[PDB]
């Protein structure tokens, strides 16, 4: 849905973002019961959890707006 139906540059943005963030949680990892690798992973995740909360926030407007706009079920 939130990809273009040609051009999503905002969606091509985002999902761009969201790969990075799921970059850094692969390089910064929390699985290990270690608090260091624990942290590293949560700040990771939180990153990517942003990114993606901005992603989704986009793509939840889109959806939003399409739900006022039809009402059908």
């Amino acid at each position: 849905v939130l990809r273009p139906q040609v051009f999503d540059a905002a969606d091509a943005n985002a999902i761009e973002e969201v790969n990075l963030a799921y970059e850094n949680v692969k390089e910064v990892d929390g699985l290990d019961v270690s608090k260091e690798g624990t942290e590293a992973w949560e700040a990771a995740m939180k990153r990517y959890d942003e990114r993606i909360d901005r992603v989704e926030t986009r793509i939840t407007a889109r959806l939003r707006d399409q739900l006022g706009t039809a009402k059908n079920a």
